[PDB]
């Protein structure tokens, strides 16, 4: 029964938000695992039927792509991107273009 503290201002209500995990609590809705701390993870804003509202869905660097969430310009569409370092920025780009980790099985 947390109390909570209001007072959050956001200029860009970006749907996605990528940032280095803060703790190992955030769960994943793709592999049903516990996202590791200090790991590159993404977020998705979806409307929950039970929460009758929008909730931040965290998805592993790959999981996010597994579901099938392609991104053309993750530099503006996806938040944090700009915050991320040069390396990461480029990495995310290479992936986004591919549109998937690689189901290459067998
Ligand atoms: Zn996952």
């Amino acid at each position: 029964g947390s109390s909570g503290s209001s007072g959050m201002a956001e200029s860009s209500d970006k749907l996605y938000r990528v940032e280095y995990a803060k703790s190992g609590r955030a769960s994943c809705k793709k592999c049903s695992e516990s996202i590791p701390k200090d790991s590159l993870r993404m977020a998705i804003m979806v409307q929950s039927p039970m929460f009758d509202g929008k909730v931040p869905h965290w998805y592993h660097f790959s999981c996010f792509w597994k579901v099938g969430h392609s991104i053309r310009h993750p530099d503006v569409e996806v938040d944090g991107f700009s915050e991320l370092r040069w390396d990461d920025q480029q990495k995310v780009k290479k992936t986004a273009e591919a549109g998937g980790s690689g189901p290459s099985s067998g």
